[PDB]
């Protein structure tokens, strides 16, 4: 059994295609195989998206898996609407409710809003980035006036890399205005490295300071470097590397060869690669799940053109979603689970703080508990009391009238 | 609809595009060299082959904060046009020190 | 033109000229003046304060 | 370990000041004195990196 999918993969993206392999491997069974086709184009161009799309439906594809950006996300949402081809991603959640869209990666604003309530914070900067949409910026900002805070919203996007290292210190030039000591990075794991690589530069890593990576990935980016300087790092984990099931898949992992697997010979994995092995899980249990229910997907034919007018949406598409949307297996990325629109539910961001014998989970977040510490034992100071006594005569002790 | 006034040989497209449509435009005439014309409101840097009849409103409203010398305002925005003029409020927010 | 489709899409040469006639447009309207620079930005206008 | 930013003060003490890299501390906010034997601006010099 061949089941054809599309594979849509950013030209960049080398290490969330090699988990893309795994997961191929460890669920292919002999009962049906998946065949992955595979475009490899520029996730930015929405030109390039519209007929790799095209091309997979012509193709007769079941299932498309790929990456979308703020740019061409409506491309994919609008053809994948139509054209009743299911689209599954790692890529950032989607603003409202579209169908056809399996987003691995879980939602991060409820679990943001959660951390800064609980460091009791009222004044910080969010230096956020237009790349991953701002969802999350717009979570704060709607959050802003219901809890009253003060938030020093800059667009990091815009920097030119030959006036990186100016327009960088001239940024924070301004937050040191206001002695601005809480900053919140809302970035993808490459953009935390600059801006850390430029605050350990000015030096604003000290004690004093305290940074909270936005982004599923806190363990991603280099931390080793504001390790020492002073200041509290928080950030969200979402590949727990504690649990036995990743426990195996690293054991698996780290004995790889780096050449024909690129970035695979390490001890770690991207949040954005851990969605993509367990996105393969998901399709493959979808399509098991359409095997045990007896549910004809084949094809009629040819699809034709997408640009079909009237648009032909073939029905058994429709019935490759609530497989797809019923899938409630385990893997990296903790239980996965999904709802009638597509978002990730039931699942749990880890909430990591930075000390200085490395990284340290202090709890987890889910949508229907909020936050919740773990471990709280012991306190740093263990202060103790001093036992005073004393004789009772006026004036000297006295017991109040009251 | 692109794609039909593409293959029936036309000269330059008069539009629309709306906050989730305008990636298609750009990328479209980007790739097939086609001027589009539009009156929607003006697009998020430079764009090839757009002739956006809209002008830059983000300069007129942040001198016009400017010049009612105010600090302290609430600023109610729909997703409809973009939130282009959004960004110019708030990254002048932090230049001028306002409190939106 | 074929379909948009074109694997690999090759632009018409004709179509880079309509930009630089459109851009260098300066005609009045009943939105001021009207120029565009070399991005299609509107340029030399006037916004009024009411 | 963040002791270069405003309050330190570092002396390097060699005749190279400029021999080894000094870029990464230049932006901390501590300030680093030294000592050149090696002047850049003399004409002897220019025609010798030159
Ligand atoms: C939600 O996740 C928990 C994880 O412990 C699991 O026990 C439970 O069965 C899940 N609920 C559903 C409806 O899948
Ligand atoms: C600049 O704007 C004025 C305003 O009407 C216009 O008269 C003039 O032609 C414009 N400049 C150019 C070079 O078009």
């Amino acid at each position: 059994n061949s089941i054809q999918i599309g594979g849509l993969f950013p030209r960049g993206a080398d290490q969330e295609y090699s988990a893309f392999r795994v997961g191929m491997v460890q669920f292919s069974t002999s009962e049906f195989r998946l065949t992955p086709h595979i475009d490899n184009l520029e996730v930015a161009n929405s030109f390039a998206v519209t007929n790799a799309f095209c091309s997979q439906f012509s193709r007769g594809v079941y299932a498309i898996f790929g990456f979308y950006d703020k740019k061409s996300v409506n491309t994919i949402t609008s053809f994948c609407g139509t054209l009743h081809v299911s689209f599954i991603t790692p890529s950032f959640p989607t603003d409202g409710t579209h169908p056809f869209v399996i987003q691995m990666r879980p939602d991060l604003k409820g679990a943001l809003l959660s951390l800064i309530e609980y460091y009791q914070w009222d004044k910080f900067a969010y230096l956020y980035d237009s790349d991953r949409g701002l969802s999350t910026l717009q979570a704060v900002l709607d959050s802003a006036a219901e809890k009253k805070w003060q938030v020093t919203a800059i667009n990091v996007g815009n920097i030119n890399n030959d006036k990186k290292d100016e327009t960088y210190r001239s940024l924070f030039q301004d937050l040191e205005l206001k002695k601005e000591r809480r900053v919140i990075l809302d970035c993808e794991r490459d953009k935390v490295n600059d801006i850390v690589d430029q605050v350990i530069t000015i030096g604003k890593h000290v004690k004093g300071y305290h940074y909270i990576i936005a982004n599923l990935g806190f363990t991603d980016g280099d931390l080793l470097k504001i390790q020492f300087g002073g200041a509290e790092v928080s950030g969200f984990q979402i590949v727990d590397y504690d649990d036995s099931l990743v426990s195996k898949f690293i054991e698996r992992w780290s004995t790889l060869e780096e050449k024909e697997y690129p970035g695979a010979h390490t001890a770690t994995i991207k949040y954005t690669s851990a969605l993509t092995y367990d996105a393969v899980q998901v399709m493959t249990e979808a399509f098991r799940n359409l095997r045990k229910q007896r549910i004809e997907i084949s094809r009629r034919g040819n699809a034709g053109d997408c640009l079909a007018n009237p648009a032909v949406p073939w029905g058994q598409g429709v019935e490759i979603e609530r497989a797809l949307k019923q899938v409630q297996v385990e893997g990296l990325s903790g239980n996965i689970k999904f709802d009638q629109n597509g978002k990730r539910i039931n699942y749990t961001i880890n909430i990591m703080e930075l000390k200085t014998n490395g990284p340290r989970k202090i709890g987890y977040w889910s949508e229907v508990d909020k936050m919740v510490l773990t471990e709280d034992d012991t306190s740093g100071l263990e202060q103790k009391t001093v036992v005073v006594t004393t004789i009772l005569e006026s004036p000297y002790v006295m017991m109040k009238k009251n």
